[PDB]
């Protein structure tokens, strides 16, 4: 199937905006990237910086990961990110979200050759 590099793509990375431009951006990425088909995902971030700048997280602040691995790597710079957050409201299948722009130092789980990542742990 679909690789985990490429599908932290498809799920995080965002290169064609510098940022959110309305709050219906999470209503609308959430559909095209195929997180709202078979259940809402509740809680995902897009990175609005160049697959080049991201991919270059893997070799910066080398962290632990939420689930105990030490292949996490933090941004030494912030990034511009969006979080997109299920409202409390949301009911499958017109799931609906909260669009909230911010620039946060993001945290990714890295992998594979080559060395690129595969996981979104966190923005910070
Ligand atoms: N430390 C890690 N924590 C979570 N997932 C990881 C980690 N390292 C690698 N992965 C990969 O990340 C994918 C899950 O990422 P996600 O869908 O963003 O939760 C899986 O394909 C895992 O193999």
């Amino acid at each position: 199937k679909e690789t985990a590099a490429a599908k932290f793509e498809r799920q995080h990375m965002d290169s064609s905006t510098s940022a959110a431009s309305s709050s219906n951006y999470c209503n609308q990425m959430m559909k095209s990237r195929n997180l709202t088909k078979d259940r809402c995902k509740p809680v995902n971030t897009f990175v609005h910086e160049s697959l080049a700048d991201v991919q270059a997280v893997c070799s910066q602040k080398n962290v632990a990961c939420k689930n105990g691995q030490t292949n996490c790597y933090q941004s030494y710079s912030t990034m511009s990110i969006t979080d997109c957050r299920e409202t409390g409201s949301s009911k499958y299948p017109n799931c609906a979200y909260k669009t909230t722009q911010a620039n946060k130092h993001i945290i990714v789980a890295c992998e594979g050759n080559p060395y690129v990542p595969v996981h979104f742990d966190a923005s910070v």
